[PDB]
């Protein structure tokens, strides 16, 4: 699977969105619509669009989401 | 995505480490069965996702239905 | 308390992790300010501790003075 719901307190905590174009930048005025799980070091799941975090259990998360831990890659 | 244990990695070789249980060696480890990977392991920490970690190769995470042989029943 | 974090250790690589957030490599991650450390994290454990569990590094502790490109502003 099931996809993480952004009403989850988990998402809440870290801002998760399923589209990273809805992000909050009044909360994290660093984001960028160039940052979304597809281009995390954390997301699990490679050129797929739904994938694992190892953030959010029992879950899976969207390519083109986005939470406040996003991670730029090495 | 957090980097895997290499099955050449020292201690992943020592403790036979496989990142597929079937591909296990049942010649040194005959206790060995199809039905024990890192998911029914009592260290691994993934919970449903198909990698996470396992505190012996902090450092580098395992695959869910890898295996070595320090695997214990949960 | 558990061992350190080590800066070669390949998950703290992967994600950039350094002891000293004052060490971060800016050139790589731009966005990155000596105000986002461990302690100013959302997913750091210690609380006011110098040290303390990050859940991103199984089996170790992170530097409250550190960072990693996971560092994430608290909500
Ligand atoms: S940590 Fe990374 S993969 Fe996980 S939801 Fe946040 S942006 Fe997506
Ligand atoms: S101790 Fe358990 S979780 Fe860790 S690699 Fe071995 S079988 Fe997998
Ligand atoms: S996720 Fe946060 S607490 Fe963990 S190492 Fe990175 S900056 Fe530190």
């Amino acid at each position: 699977a099931p996809l993480v719901a952004e009403t989850d307190a988990n998402a809440k905590s870290l801002g998760y969105v399923a589209d990273t174009t809805k992000a909050d930048k009044t909360k994290y005025p660093k984001h960028t619509k160039d940052q979304s799980c597809s281009t995390c070091a954390l997301y699990q799941g490679k050129t797929a669009p739904q994938g694992a975090c190892p953030l959010f259990a029992g879950k899976e998360v969207v390519a083109k989401g986005w939470c406040s831990a996003w991670a730029k890659k090495a």
